[PDB]
């Protein structure tokens, strides 16, 4: 560890890795600090799903996800357990216990919000969906010139797509995927377009997909090294960043205060530039601990010195979910091109098709896979092959259906895992709604209660706004119900429902971007630079100030990229 | 990867690693293959609990366990789902779905049995309890000489204990541990002895314990390296070992057939010596796939060629579990020595005690902790400090209480963890019963059905033997109820119950050891060598042939140590 | 038609439950494998608690039930009495 | 006739129940028959069902019916957790 770096980046998620790739790339002397530790194997911060065992036993990966999601804010528990033995110790009140947050109102929480503290951050477990926002979801990076704004977005997005290895081809040969995609297309012809979810992933084999992660962006190995002898990068894991120190004029950051979690030591690190990419919640906490915004319960009569909007206008998307069991009609359509004769399990049984026939509803590869499955597994009642990959279908946000949709099998399942109905039949439905930014919706931090890292406890004051937000949300529920009945009926146990506020984990706007601090009620400009401050930059979902439905990580990468352009224009790397 | 080595080891668990430590160190060119991958972080095969994040969020670790425990044998599901939509595809029969085993009788299963395919095996998640077996649980290593037998076992156990870094003082200054230890000691004074569970762990700081793992035994780093310039070791993860090739004469293994899961290729690796430490079930699978024992549903009418005892006489322990909520008396007794002034929360509150008074019921280290907790947390109604370690208490197996006890807090919780009752009040109780070895209790492998690695499906035919085993399992149950009541009443949601057979993962006897193949109905001798074969060695709990109550891993490591002496005497390493 | 039920409408479900007897219940095959080893334990799923061995669990009307009291099901019914239109009417 | 534990967290003044009942085509294959071996609680022949909702119209209307409840109910309110849209036991 040095005293002095060109850039210091807080957090090693896919956004801090975008800063590193770009800046380590341009020859800056870079350090990265993460509170969490390396635990994805030898590929530092790689996706935990990239092991043969997980992709053979995909129902188990939910436990990984759960094991690294720590709830942000848990109100104090008021369940009545009144069947204790009379000898057992009991309290006469519902006291603060098991780490609960007494500031938190149970009825205005994002009870589902959680954070992850591991190198690679949430990108070690995430679903890899990386859609672009269209104009209506997207921040303006140029006022008054929609084409120049368009041009700038597309250039950033294409570059961001290349860091993540985003593609829309990795599921093209799944029967199940094409079954669903084709029926949805047919049933909505013209009115909605369907496609593969764009995914940051590469297919290694029919049974294996290399899911992208922060490691894909930048491999997080220390440099110089044989492969980049001219580059300078050090990752320090198990290091909690506590505070940035402001100069008296509030125009410059002067140091980063850290705590080595293993040695217990505390340091002050000097850099030319300080980049904070610790998550939409922990960026906020870091700032507030450093005198930005306002510690404690919001009070308007006490107007904050720096960044009045910090932690206001927060957005989290609505989520509705269900699972369906494929219709008989759809399962029978899988074998539509086949001539089936005799009795399965007997030597006279056959199943054949006519290759090339233009009246075949399916291409030859489909019919070959069905034929083989049906002939080698005569004991199974379904035409679907056993290792068939899941669907990954989307119809993207449009003004007429202003929500995002994911139709397939997500590794993050919500209940006990059903065993009675065959998996091949089951389709997941997830519709994500956009939420209006409102000043009243807040993340703020206790001045008295602290977290497990002795930082100020985050606390939420949130309700989905009335008006458009609530109307679209129930219109979204209805849409899911309508659309999903095209594929089949609901799975008992996975009936249509809203999920817990924040389980979806696309929290935005906690440190939101705008052209004008005051006019646009915001904390960073369109270079992601904190207003006032020459050398402090925020990355991540916290920056997005608009109401969006799609998954945000791509877009936040795109912003980080344009942040790094600004850095390169204003700060000179130290000579190697 | 070479075509030839001196030794090849299958499986990177702690037995695998025991063989590696011995033979690498003695200069043999060794290669170890594991079907699972390095995930655990930069210390290969290290314990997953060893992160700052899991030791602050100890209730999350159950998610890591569940995440890498894959059920061995699931019978065909017969749950009725009769609220499907009538458009949905409906089964006419209870067909084979979701990887289930149609061979398995659901009424004679070890349904909680599971396996783990990661480098380091189950020692990446285990609880690290490492007691010795007493005579009554232990197999004889010397005939007709009880004291020679004890001496050899003491020699081996001492060595194993150094390898694992077993200790009995890691929890010596925990109030909870000592609170429970003292009450039990007193209530059974002169009748039973209570001590800390022997743990493979090293305490690093008051809030952090470095749990031991396979990594502790052997660091799995390829050699030579700087720390070891004349050793030769290579670890090949993501390689499925599928068969050991017997010579036609049945006296020698000629090669190991492997499947590299990443490239998809197959190879044949030669060695001088072959060691199987794939785990009790999978050592048995791999042998049965290579021609030992009998493939398919057992048939007396046809005799196995080789190792007719293979997969018979299997033992699994009964397990009874509950949780308790600490008595008012015991909680009150925690602050017995304190003098308290004023009223909590004001500048007037004072809590003090007198170091060394022999009115004091507790020591100084205890009172100082309570004091500091009560002064710094005056809102809190409990005098137990917040970061106080869990109890880790046992009374070891004896003739009048022939069961193992662990009392404290296990990471392997078996219901959703309640948040209503303060965690500091809860104590777990687990009593482990011994099971008589019987020929009829069996692990066998199907000749048609395969598992996800395309190996023969494992199937159990098991029932806890009537007579002593059943009588004791019920007596155990009762003792747990009687004992636990001295500490407090039951926690609702964790009432006294038997766990699902096999849930304890202490399976043994599947490839069991003895002096003679026939008289002792066994598969390996006391050098762990397979009868008939010069150069095939088995390690693990499957070797243990007796009825045991306590955690088997140290005993199985002991065996491997003895096995390595033989190997060292009877095979010469290739030149460097 | 008691004042007590009309003031505690939530409780009336129990009256209904009290008098609906299942017509045909298949033989149960739920696995309970956490019995004490000393407890008497089935080797098969045999005909238990008045179940019907003739009944295919997968081609049942499991919710079907009968009431045996004077007044029959009219002692508990919801009292909804619509006419059928032609489409539904013999 | 409520179907689970009566939830108590939500003011019952707010709660509206939706039930939509579909029609079923008569098919000779759908039968109630009686065992000549097994007998019920009063020593009469045990009733047994062989029943599946017919494919075709009965099925298509069932699922169209379920959508119509979703679509209609949403005019009045969102679903009450624990009483989400479901088909009930036949
Ligand atoms: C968990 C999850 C996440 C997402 C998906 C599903 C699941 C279950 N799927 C999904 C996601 N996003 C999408 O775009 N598409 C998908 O299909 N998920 C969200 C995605 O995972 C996140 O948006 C993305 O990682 C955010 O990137 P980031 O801004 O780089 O933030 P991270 O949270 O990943 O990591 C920040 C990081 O910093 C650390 N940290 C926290 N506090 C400190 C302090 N004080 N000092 C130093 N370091 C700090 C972390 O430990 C962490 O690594
Ligand atoms: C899961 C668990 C286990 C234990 C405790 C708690 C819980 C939650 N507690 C514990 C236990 N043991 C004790 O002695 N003390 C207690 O506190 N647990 C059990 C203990 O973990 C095991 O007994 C021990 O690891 C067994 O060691 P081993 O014989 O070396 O077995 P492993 O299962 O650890 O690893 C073998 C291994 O080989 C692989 N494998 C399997 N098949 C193949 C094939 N065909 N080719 C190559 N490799 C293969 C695996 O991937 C695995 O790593
Ligand atoms: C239980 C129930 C029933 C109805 C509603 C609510 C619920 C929970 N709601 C509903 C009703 N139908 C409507 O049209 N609209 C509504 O809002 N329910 C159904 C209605 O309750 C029935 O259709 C009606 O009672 C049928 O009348 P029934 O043809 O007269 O038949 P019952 O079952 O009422 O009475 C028959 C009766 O005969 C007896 N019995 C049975 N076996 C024997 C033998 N072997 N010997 C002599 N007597 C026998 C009974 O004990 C009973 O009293
Ligand atoms: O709850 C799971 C969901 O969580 C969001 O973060 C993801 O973007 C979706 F892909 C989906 O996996
Ligand atoms: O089921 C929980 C138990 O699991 C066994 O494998 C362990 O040996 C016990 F220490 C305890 O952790």
């Amino acid at each position: 560890m040095d005293i002095k770096y060109d850039v210091v980046i807080v957090g090693s998620g896919p956004i801090g890795c975008t800063y590193a790739r770009e800046l380590v790339g341009a020859g800056y002397k870079v350090a990265m600090f993460d509170i969490g530790e390396i635990d994805s194997g030898l590929k530092i911060g790689a996706h935990k799903k990239n092991t043969v065992e997980y992709q053979k036993n995909i129902d188990k990966f939910v436990n990984v996800i759960q094991g690294q999601l720590m709830s942000v804010s848990v109100p104090v528990n008021t369940l009545v357990v009144d069947t204790l033995s009379p000898t057992s110790w009991q309290a006469s009140t519902f006291f603060v216990r098991n780490g609960s947050n007494p500031e938190q109102d149970p009825l205005r929480n994002l009870s589902g919000q959680a954070v992850t503290r591991v190198v690679g951050g949430m990108s070690t477990h995430w679903t890899c969906a990386t859609p672009r926002f269209d104009r209506e979801q997207r921040p303006l990076l140029v006022k008054d010139d929609a084409d120049a704004d368009d041009a700038e977005w597309d250039r950033l997005y294409t570059k961001a797509e290349s860091y993540f290895q985003t593609g829309t081809d990795q599921f093209k040969e799944s029967i199940r995927h094409n079954l669903v995609l084709n029926k949805l297309t047919e049933e909505y012809k013209g009115q909605r377009d369907f496609q593969q979810i764009p995914l940051a992933a590469t297919r290694r084999s029919p049974t294996f997909v290399e899911w992208s992660s922060a490691n894909t962006v930048f491999d997080l190995q220390n440099r110089p090294n044989t492969d980049a002898p001219e580059e300078r990068f050090n990752l320090f894991p198990a290091v909690a960043c506590e505070r940035v120190v402001r100069n008296a004029l509030n125009s410059e950051i002067e140091s980063l205060h850290i705590h080595d979690l293993i040695s217990g030591d505390r340091f002050e690190i000097k850099a030319d530039v300080y980049v904070l990419t610790a998550g939409a919640v922990h960026n906020t906490q870091l700032l507030v601990n450093s005198g930005f915004g306002q510690l404690g319960r919001p009070n308007p009569a006490n107007p904050p010195e720096l960044l009045p909007s910090l932690g206001s206008y927060i957005t989290e998307q609505s989520l509705v979910f269900c699972q369906t069991v494929m219709s008989t009609e759809l399962i029978d359509s899988v074998k539509s091109d086949m001539t089936i004769r005799g009795t399965p399990g007997e030597l006279t049984y056959s199943v054949t098709y006519t290759p090339g026939a233009s009246t075949n509803k399916h291409p030859d590869w489909w019919n070959e896979k069905v034929k083989n499955h049906m002939m080698q597994h005569q004991e199974d009642p379904l035409p679907i092959p056993f290792e068939d990959p899941e669907p990954q279908v989307t119809t993207l946000f449009q003004p007429s259906h202003p929500w995002h949709t994911q139709i397939g099998r997500d590794a993050f399942s919500y209940g006990a895992v059903q065993q009675s109905i065959d998996s091949r039949l089951i389709v997941d439905w997830r519709f994500f709604g956009r939420t209006e930014p409102k000043e009243e919706n807040k993340l703020w931090f206790s001045d008295k209660i602290t977290d497990a890292y002795n930082m100020p406890q985050p606390t939420f004051d949130f309700r989905f706004p009335a008006g458009r937000t609530s109307k679209e949300a129930e219109d979204m529920m209805t849409d899911m119900c309508v659309m999903s009945a095209k594929i089949g009926g609901f799975l008992p146990g996975s009936l249509p429902q809203f999920m817990e506020p924040g389980l979806v984990l696309h929290l935005g706007g906690t440190h939101r971007m705008g052209f004008d601090e005051k006019e646009d009620n915001c904390c960073v400009n369109t270079d992601s630079r904190v207003f006032g401050f020459k050398n402090l930059f925020l990355g991540g979902c916290g920056n997005i100030p608009t109401a969006y439905g799609a998954n945000p990580t791509l877009t936040a990468m795109s912003l980080a990229i344009k942040s790094c352009e600004y850095i390169k224009q204003n700060f000179t790397p130290s000579p190697f």
